[PDB]
DNA sequence: GCGATCACGT
DNA sequence: ACGTGATCGCA
C-alpha cells in the first residue's frame, strides 16, 4: 500500500526519509532517473521523475542539509542529480556503505542483499526486477513503482539495525564521519570529470598502430606464416609445437604463454622478444588508447570514472569507466598516456601527490618494529636498509640486485609473505626465499611478532581491523586445506596494513576538502590512485598548496613513524612527476 | 553471455 | 594481492 503521487505534496518532504532516485543504467553519468520513492512518517510515495524534480519544493527538500535522508548508494542518485544541475544534500544514512562496513565479503550491491542481512526479505534483488544483459529494461510503472517503494520501505526499516551493528563494531563514525563525506567528496570527483587530450590520444594510436603493423609482420617472417597473435590458443601452436620451444610452464588448459614464460624464451627463438613488443605495445593500443577513447564524452572531452567505494576487502577505492588506476607508469612507453591527462581550463596544472612507502611506515606503526620505525624516523631508504639487514652489510656493499632483492621481499611483507610468491617474483627457489624471509624477520622481529600476533587474532575474534576500525572477517583462517588458508592467513597479516593506508588515504581527502574551502582555492580534487591525490588548480595557486597538500597529508592521522609526501605538478598528469 | 588467458597499476 | 579490462573461443 504506497501512494501513486501526481504531484509533490507538503506530507513527502518531511524532515527524515528513507529516499529511491532510481538509476537504472550501470553507469549514472548523465543517466535518466526512472522514479523516486519516498517513505517517512506520514506514509510511501511513488513519483514520476518528470515531475518531482521539475518541482520546486521537492528540489529545494532535495538540497536543504537540515532534512535527513536514508538512502542506499547515495552517489549513484547524487551524481544522476548533479547532470541535471539538482543538489542532493542531507544523506545521513547510506545502507551500501553500512553494508559494506560491517562486512565487505557479502558483495552486498543492491537493497535485497543488505536487508537479507537482517532477514528482511520483502524486497526483491534489483537482478530480478530489471533483468539482466540483453534483457536488461526499466518494467511498466506499477512494477516500477513497488520496487522503489519496496526499497525505501526496507531501507526505512533497516537503518536502526544496521545502525545498531555499526556501534557494536566501533564502527559508527567510521560511517558517519568518513565514508559517507568521502562518498560526496567522490561525486564532485566523478561529476567534474577529467579533461583527455583525445588529438594526443588519437596520435598515439596511430603510432602504436604502426610499430604493430610492424612487429607482426616481422612474427609472421619468424613463424613463417600468418596466425592471430592475440589467440594464447594459437600463439601457443606456433611456439610448444612449429618452433618446437621448450614448455616451461602450463596454464590449466595448455600451454601458458605469459610474459613470464616467454622471457625465459626468449633465448631459443627471435620471434619472443618480437611477441613479447607485440603484447605490450597491443596492451596499450586496444585498452589504453582504443579503451580510453571510448569512454570520453565527446562533448566535453572528459573521463567521468566511478569510483566503486564498497567494493575491495581492503577499504582502497576502485575505478570504473575508464580504471584509471593502471594508466601505465612503469613502461616509458606507455607512461606516455598519461600525457593526455591535462587540466581542464587554460592555465590550470595538475597537482599530484603521494604518500612515501605508507603501506611500511604503517606497518612500522602497527608493529612497533624498533628497526623498521627508526628506518623511517632517519628518512632511510627502507629498501637499501632492508638489504643492509638482511645481507649484513654495509650501505656501500649494496649493489643493485641487493636492493632489488629486498625490495621484493618489502613487496611481500605488505602484501602477506607467501614463499611461493616471493621465490616466484625472483625466479628463485622457495628454500632459497624461505631463507630470505627469515633473515627478514631475523632484522625486523617486531614484524614476525606483528605476523604471528595477527594471525592468532584472526583466528581468536574471527577477523582483523584497520586503524579506523575497517574489518575482514577472515573464515578461512582455520580451514584445513594449506592453500585456504595460507591465503586467510596472509591477508590477517596484509589487511591491517593495506586498509590502514586507505583509512588514512580517505581521511587525507576529507582533511583536504575542507581545508581547500577554507582556504578558498579553486584547486580540486580529480583523482585519487592508490597511494596518490590528483588535483588540477589554476597555475597562481600551485605554490599555495605545495605547502598545503603535503601538510594536510602528512597531518591525516599521528603515527610512530612521520608520513612523507611526495608532489609535484605539471601541465599534464605525466609531466606532474 | 561466459570461461579462460593475459596484463596493468597499486 | 587489489582489482579492471580486453581478446579469444565455446556454447
Ligand atoms: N604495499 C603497497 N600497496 C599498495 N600500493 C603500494 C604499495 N607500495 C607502494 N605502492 C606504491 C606507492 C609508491 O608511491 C609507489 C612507488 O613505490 P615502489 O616502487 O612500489 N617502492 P619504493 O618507492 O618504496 O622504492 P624505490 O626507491 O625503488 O622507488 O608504489
Ligand atoms: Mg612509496
Amino acid at each position: 500500500a504506497f501512494t501513486l503521487a501526481d504531484r509533490v505534496t507538503e506530507e513527502m518532504l518531511a524532515d527524515k526519509a528513507a529516499l529511491v532516485v532510481e538509476v537504472v543504467e550501470e553507469n549514472y553519468h548523465d543517466a535518466p532517473i526512472v522514479g523516486i520513492a519516498v517513505v517517512n512518517e506520514h506514509g510511501r510515495f511513488f513519483l514520476r521523475p518528470e515531475t518531482a524534480l521539475a518541482d520546486p519544493q521537492f528540489v529545494a527538500w532535495l538540497g536543504d542539509e537540515t532534512k535527513k535522508k536514508s538512502m542506499f548508494d547515495s552517489k549513484r542518485a547524487a551524481v544522476a542529480l548533479k547532470w541535471k544541475g539538482i543538489e542532493l544534500c542531507g544523506v545521513s544514512f547510506d545502507l551500501l556503505l553500512a553494508a559494506y562496513l560491517l562486512d565487505p565479503a557479502q558483495g552486498v550491491d543492491d537493497v535485497a542483499a543488505a536487508a537479507k542481512m537482517k532477514q528482511y526479505e520483502a524486497v526483491r534483488p534489483d537482478e530480478a526486477v530489471y533483468g539482466k544483459g540483453a534483457k536488461r529494461a526499466v518494467p511498466d510503472e506499477p512494477v516500477l513503482a513497488e520496487h522503489l517503494v519496496r526499497k525505501a520501505a526496507a531501507i526505512w526499516a533497516l537503518e536502526r539495525p544496521f545502525l545498531d551493528e555499526l556501534r557494536r563494531n566501533e564502527q559508527d563514525r567510521l560511517l558517519v564521519e568518513l565514508e559517507q563525506p568521502l562518498s560526496s567528496i567522490l561525486a564532485e570527483m566523478e561529476f567534474a570529470g577529467v579533461k583527455v587530450d583525445t588529438k594526443r590520444l588519437e596520435q598515439m594510436g596511430e603510432e602504436l598502430a604502426e610499430q604493430l603493423r610492424t612487429v607482426e609482420q616481422r612474427i609472421y617472417e619468424l613463424a613463417g606464416q600468418e596466425f592471430n597473435i592475440n589467440s594464447p590458443k594459437q600463439l601457443g601452436v606456433i611456439l610448444f609445437e612449429k618452433l618446437q620451444l621448450p614448455v616451461l610452464k602450463k596454464t590449466k588448459t595448455g600451454y601458458s604463454t605469459s610474459a613470464d614464460v616467454l622471457e625465459k624464451l626468449a633465448p631459443y627463438h627471435e620471434i619472443v622478444e618480437n611477441i613479447l613488443h607485440y603484447r605490450q605495445l597491443g596492451k596499450l593500443q586496444s585498452t589504453y588508447i582504443e579503451g580510453l577513447l571510448k569512454v570520453v564524452r565527446p562533448d566535453t572531452k572528459k573521463v567521468h570514472t566511478i569510483f566503486n567505494q564498497a567494493l575491495t576487502q581492503t577499504g582502497r577505492l576502485s575505478s570504473t569507466e575508464p580504471n584509471l588506476q593502471n594508466i601505465p607508469i612503469r613502461l616509458e612507453e606507455g607512461r606516455k598516456i598519461r600525457q593526455a591527462f591535462v587540466p581542464s581550463e587554460s592555465d590550470w596544472l595538475i597537482f599530484a601527490a603521494d604518500y612515501s612507502q605508507i603501506e611500511l611506515r604503517v606497518l612500522a606503526h602497527i608493529a612497533e618494529d624498533d628497526n623498521l620505525m627508526e628506518a623511517f624516523r632517519r628518512d632511510l631508504d627502507i629498501h637499501t636498509k632492508t638489504a643492509m639487514d638482511i645481507f649484513q652489510v654495509s650501505e656501500d656493499e649494496v649493489t643493485p640486485n641487493m636492493r632489488r632483492q629486498a625490495k621484493a621481499v618489502n613487496f611481500g611483507i605488505v602484501y602477506g609473505i607467501s614463499d611461493y610468491g616471493l621465490a616466484q617474483n625472483l625466479n628463485i627457489s622457495r628454500k632459497e626465499a624461505a631463507e630470505f624471509i627469515e633473515r627478514y624477520f631475523e632484522s625486523f622481529p617486531g614484524v614476525k611478532r606483528y605476523m604471528e600476533n595477527i594471525v592468532q587474532e584472526a583466528k581468536q575474534k574471527g577477523y582483523v581491523t584497520t586503524l579506523l576500525h575497517r574489518r575482514r572477517y577472515l573464515p578461512d583462517i582455520t580451514s584445513r586445506n594449506f592453500n585456504v588458508r595460507s591465503f586467510a592467513e596472509r591477508m590477517a597479516m596484509n589487511t591491517p596494513i593495506q586498509g590502514s593506508a586507505a583509512d588514512i588515504i580517505k581521511k587525507a581527502m576529507i582533511d583536504l576538502n575542507a581545508r581547500l574551502k577554507e582556504e578558498r582555492l579553486q584547486a580540486r580534487l580529480l583523482l585519487q590512485v592508490h597511494d596518490e591525490l590528483i588535483l588540477e588548480a589554476p597555475k597562481e595557486e600551485m605554490e599555495r598548496l605545495c605547502r598545503l597538500v603535503p601538510e594536510v597529508m602528512e597531518q591525516a592521522v599521528t603515527l610512530r613513524v612521520p608520513l612523507k609526501v611526495d608532489y609535484h605538478y605539471g601541465s599534464t598528469w605525466y609531466d606532474a612527476k
